[PDB]
């Protein structure tokens, strides 16, 4: 992904397998979320080892929490697209990849999920 | 994959590690199947959180079941290619990736498998 | 990988985590090998579900066995390169990816390994 | 990655899940590090099975140890960028991918991390 020409000047921040329990469905279900945020090196290269010099990666879990807390989600696309739109709404974000999946959708499958990858023009 | 130019306007629906037991071989054997379906955002962006607004991802498991139920499969290519052809036969599908594998083909390997990735022109 | 332009008309045959025990080192050690073979669809699309219609994927494990059986291997590159050269030496092979790794090289790492990816011109 | 045009003439050396314990934070924490080093085939193709013919892959763990041993690291970017700069500082290295992650950053996530991928011009 960091080989893509629009992303070659970026670092990747990533959140792996963030689980939440929520009401979702077209009791609560487990949903597993993965996020990749692409932020420019020129905006996120610390030279004083200070948090203010980078994009705080706590924004990924915060954005998922905000989206899940809105309630009333039926489709995985609704949640996935909302997390991606939230995370794109930041000046220092160039691109985002978000997947959601339901490990318990089917007894004979590990998961079924939805993924988007959005890059700013 | 969603960086590929023909897929940049798509979301990815995915089915991870769908296991089936079937007669296959050039008793039943376990076969593990993975599917990625690429569907255009323009056709699958819900604005009312309704299932009719998207491509129902149950189509992946349904298509595998239909193919496995035909019986008389000897080669992994026969099954893999049939699942891919079935899933391409939908107006809102742009591309599909399908892999099949046999975890028990060899005692000293985790799996041997076959994968195809087909994109509509 | 099947999005690469030279590989778009290929299927991928794969062998996941083939373990062998052998003398290797610059008692026996465990080495884990992964192989991807890219073969043209035009040469490997069965229409009669017969093995003669495809490239038999047993060739991957056979080639690893032949290379390991030669003995006297010190470097991972020597083994990896030999497996790749063996598997390229077939008319219906367009490309091969081979990795070798040593899970026990270091107590505080899962593995250290070497990978090559060779495509015929 | 070995399909990328600048890397097509390279092999990949890789270190998977190197764990360290260190003080890091914007007691010690566990940090998991992954490294991919791209080195030209023309510089690393052994024909006599001798270590002097290749880039010794012990350099990856050595460089991580040197960086961790400097102490006083607050941000993951500081560590990740330092490992990448160290490993690029070798004539036979064409590119490097380095990720760091903290498995224990959040109770409901497997990890949060940072990755860079640097290629020499
Ligand atoms: N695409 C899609 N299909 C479904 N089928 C059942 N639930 C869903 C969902 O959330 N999204
Ligand atoms: N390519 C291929 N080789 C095999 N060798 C044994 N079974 C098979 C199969 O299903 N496909
Ligand atoms: N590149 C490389 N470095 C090593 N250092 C120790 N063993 C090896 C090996 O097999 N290959
Ligand atoms: N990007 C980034 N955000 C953080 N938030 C808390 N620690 C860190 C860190 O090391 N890097």
């Amino acid at each position: 992904a960091l080989l893509h020409p629009r992303l070659a000047d970026c670092r990747r921040l990533y959140l792996r397998n963030h689980e939440v329990y929520m009401n979702i469905g077209a009791g609560e279900q487990r949903v597993v979320i993965n996020v990749d945020l692409f932020v420019p090196l020129a905006l996120t290269t610390p030279v004083e080892d200070k948090l203010r010099e980078v994009v705080d990666y706590d924004l990924m879990k915060q954005s998922v929490a905000q989206c899940v807390a809105r309630g009333h989600i039926h489709l995985q696309e609704t949640l996935c697209d909302a997390i991606a739109a939230s995370l794109l709404a930041h000046d220092a974000v160039r691109a985002v990849r978000v997947s959601t999946e339901k490990p318990d959708a089917y007894p004979d499958c590990d998961a079924v999920g939805v993924e988007v990858f959005r890059i700013k023009d």
